[PDB]
Order: C-alpha cells, then structure tokens, then sequence
C-alpha cells in the first residue's frame, strides 16, 4: 500500500488514449484471408489485456488532509 502523501506519477494509472492505447489495439488487431472469401479481423483480446496489465497497473494510495477544528481556544 501507499498513502496519498507520497503519491507520484509512478503509482497512479497514467495512460494516453492516442499515444498508448490506440497503437496497442491496432497492433493486436489481426486479419485472416482465405481463397474466395473476404478478409476478417480478429482482435487478440488476451494479448491486449496482458499488455495493459504489464504497462499501466501497480500500486495503491490511501488518504490525506489535516482537519477543520484547528483552534478552539478557551471560550
């Protein structure tokens, strides 16, 4: 575990749709052809999950803040 005081870019799940995800999908997107039949796509779902897991997923933060009643002096 981690606490929300130490949180840095390395703990959070940081990804960009265009730079990271779309290339991944397009690279996993694969094609098949046969005689007298049209081309057909077939995404390698399992490889996509394996890559997303390997790249973006680790860590966990918890909490941070002080409090309201900071001073309740005598009265």
């Amino acid at each position: 575990s981690v606490d929300a005081a130490e949180v840095t870019e390395l703990h959070v799940i940081s990804y960009e749709v265009e730079r990271d995800l779309t290339p991944l999908i397009l690279s996993n997107c694969q094609y098949q052809v046969e005689e007298g039949r049209e081309t057909v796509q077939e995404f390698d779902l399992e490889k996509i999950q394996r890559q997303i897991v390997s790249r973006f997923l680790q860590g966990k933060p918890r909490l941070s803040l002080k409090g309201i009643p900071t001073l309740v002096y005598r009265h």
